[PDB]
């Protein structure tokens, strides 16, 4: 990985109480989208790990070299960091961060609870792009930022490698097929007007998981990047309530 990490894309750690929260940012995104959550959780006395996914926060040419196994490894590392100083671990994530949240819970039953936010397990737009017939460039122009608050700017790549999109699709496929192995408590956030990840994904995750304790909280004044959007304080308040309930 050959480019410098952008300002605001650095990983974030905090060693506080014996209860830990792993925060996973999204595809082409940076820890910048999860930072206000991580700080709010850290102030509440929680040990937080906000890792920077491999190939992210630098340059899109760096991400092109990475597989989803790399992104998983970045999260498994954060999970291992939390596992060495916590006995109870929650995982939360936005978009693909939500996908990796689900992925982790499918492999680690010790997860006390998960809080996916606009998690993606099925994006029909990807399949639609490679059946168009036309030539498919090596790098595609990224989808515009999906935020209701106009004063907020997201830290994400201007371009998206085709190879990375294929890696994302494979991750979502393996994640969606293994949903029934999640039994831990789940707090699913979903924006009604998500223009990137179809809101129906929350339904798929809800019906897929074997968790007896699951709930869908619907965000009404936020687009895709809800964690920076208007419903940020609500997400924080609900999550802390969720954490304290199962800690
Ligand atoms: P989340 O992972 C990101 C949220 C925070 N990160 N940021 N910013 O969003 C899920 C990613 C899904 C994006 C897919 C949209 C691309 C559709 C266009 C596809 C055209 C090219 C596809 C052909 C490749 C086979």
């Amino acid at each position: 990985e050959q480019y410098p990490v952008l300002s605001g894309a650095e990983p974030f750690y905090a060693e506080n109480g014996p209860v830990g929260v792993l925060l996973v940012h999204g595809f082409t995104g940076t820890p910048h989208s999860m930072r206000p959550l991580a700080e709010a959780y850290a102030k509440a006395g929680y040990t937080v790990c906000l890792p920077r996914l491999k190939g992210h926060g630098t340059h899109y040419e760096d991400m092109e070299r990475t597989t989803f196994h790399d992104w998983v490894a970045s999260v498994e590392e954060g999970y291992g960091w939390l596992k060495q100083r916590c006995q109870t671990i929650f995982v939360t994530g936005l978009s693909m961060g939500g996908t990796l949240t689900l992925y982790l819970a499918e492999h680690h039953p010790d997860i006390c609870g998960i809080v996916p936010i606009n998690a993606a397990v099925d994006i029909p737009a990807i399949a639609a792009g490679m059946t168009g017939g036309g030539e498919l460039p090596r790098y595609l122009d990224s989808i515009g930022s999906d935020l209701k608050n106009p004063d907020v700017k997201e830290l994400a790549y201007e371009k998206t490698p085709t190879a990375s999109l294929l890696q994302l699709a494979r991750l979502m496929a393996q994640t969606k097929a293994k949903l029934d192995r999640i039994v831990c408590p789940a707090l699913i956030f979903v924006s009604d007007e998500d223009h990137v990840v179809p809101p129906g994904n929350a339904d798929i995750i809800f019906q897929g998981i074997s968790s007896t304790e699951k709930e869908i909280v619907r965000l009404r004044n936020s687009y895709h990047v809800a964690t920076l959007d208007y419903d940020q304080p609500m997400i924080i308040e609900r999550s802390l309530e969720f954490f304290a309930k199962h800690a």
